[PDB]
């Protein structure tokens, strides 16, 4: 199945954090990376205290399982320095959100797919669009419909 990873970072050196964080996803099992977009700067979503992230979407093929495949992303994030603060929305080393887990529908207590926000974020939406501009959502929807109907502000590379 084609898994679609969103890629943010705002702390110790995005790029590097990023680059890191390529790599590893390239060495999760049983899986292997399909395309990856561009790299784009983008100011925070929520608290204003805080950089500007680096965002980017990968396009992952694997067998694993989608709970599997989510102790992996939180395994890179965790050797990236990943620390979950109190806020919300706050900085991180390190963000890997499974976006799309092929066409699956998933909702449990630890993962919800598609992931719950991305419809309303460009700094989702647009590099996912990079990679993958036919995509259709499980709802039927086409992503590059969605981005029409947002009309969300094109990205900056970084
Ligand atoms: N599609 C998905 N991708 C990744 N984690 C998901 C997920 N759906 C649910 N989660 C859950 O989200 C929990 C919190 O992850 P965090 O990375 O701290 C949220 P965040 O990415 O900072 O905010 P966001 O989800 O608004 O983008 C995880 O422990 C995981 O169980
Ligand atoms: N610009 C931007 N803001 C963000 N703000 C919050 C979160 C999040 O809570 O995971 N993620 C991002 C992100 O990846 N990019
Ligand atoms: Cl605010
Ligand atoms: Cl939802
Ligand atoms: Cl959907
Ligand atoms: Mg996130
Ligand atoms: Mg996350």
């Amino acid at each position: 199945t084609v898994a679609y990873i969103a890629i943010g970072s705002n702390l110790a050196s995005p790029l590097e954090q990023v680059n890191a964080a390529l790599k590893a996803l390239g060495d999760i099992p049983e899986s292997h990376i399909l395309t990856v977009s561009s790299f784009y700067r983008t100011p925070p979503l929520g608290p204003q205290d805080q950089p500007d992230y680096l965002n980017a979407a990968v396009a992952l093929e694997t067998s694993l399982a989608p709970e599997e495949l989510l102790n992996h992303t939180q395994r890179i994030e965790l050797q990236q320095g990943r620390v979950r603060k109190a806020e919300r929305w706050g900085p991180r080393t390190l963000d890997l959100d499974i976006m799309l887990f092929g066409n699956e529908v998933i909702n449990t207590e630890r993962l919800t797919v598609p992931h719950y926000d991305m419809k309303n974020r460009g700094f989702m939406l647009w590099p996912l669009f990079e990679i993958a501009p036919e995509l259709v959502f499980p709802d039927g929807e086409m992503l590059r419909q969605i981005l029409h109907t947002r009309a969300f502000d094109k990205l900056n590379k970084w």
